[PDB]
């Protein structure tokens, strides 16, 4: 099992670290969504599915800088709506193909009352989403952390 951004920062067998960096809605009004949609970003296999599922939650998905102070959330996971940031790990995933394929994870922003203006600058990190793989063969526990980071400044319109 590992894992590849559509940047090709590869996370390889055994878990790790790596920035995920991405275009965001330029404006977004109070009340209105801002949608993150990673499912484009990342992706990951299995390596040995002849013999090994992978299971792969989201385990932790926090909020920083301008989400954490400006949004409200929830977190997509293969569709379902979660809170975010998140206050449980997900259900999990089945992995069980040597092709790539998304990783399901969506978050959608809402700027609360008190935003406006610049809500999120460029450059800043928007979210820490941990992904947990373990598997149904061994005891292989494993974390890719994936630091989300905003390419351009959101504005909340006053
Ligand atoms: C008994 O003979 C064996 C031969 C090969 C293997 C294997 C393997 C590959 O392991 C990797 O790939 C597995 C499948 O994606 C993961 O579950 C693991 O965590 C790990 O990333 C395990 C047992």
């Amino acid at each position: 099992f590992a894992c590849k951004t559509a940047n090709g920062t590869a996370i390889p067998i055994g878990g790790g670290s790596a920035n995920v960096y991405v275009n965001l809605a330029p404006v977004v009004n109070v009340g209105q969504n801002l949608v993150v949609d990673l499912s484009t970003q990342i992706f990951c296999h299995n390596d040995y599915p002849e013999t090994i599922t992978d299971y792969v939650t989201l385990q932790r998905g926090s909020a920083y800088g301008g989400v954490l102070s400006n949004f409200s959330g929830t977190v997509k996971y293969s569709g379902s709506s979660y809170p975010f940031p998140t206050t449980s790990e997900t259900p999990r995933v089945v992995y069980n193909s040597r092709t790539d394929k998304p990783w399901p994870v969506a978050l959608y922003l809402t700027p609360v009352s008190s935003a406006g203006g610049v809500a999120i600058k460029a450059g800043s990190l928007i979210a820490v989403l941990i992904l947990r793989q373990t598997n149904n063969y061994n005891s292989d526990d494993f974390q890719f952390v994936w630091n989300i980071y905003a390419n351009n400044d959101v504005v909340v319109p006053t």
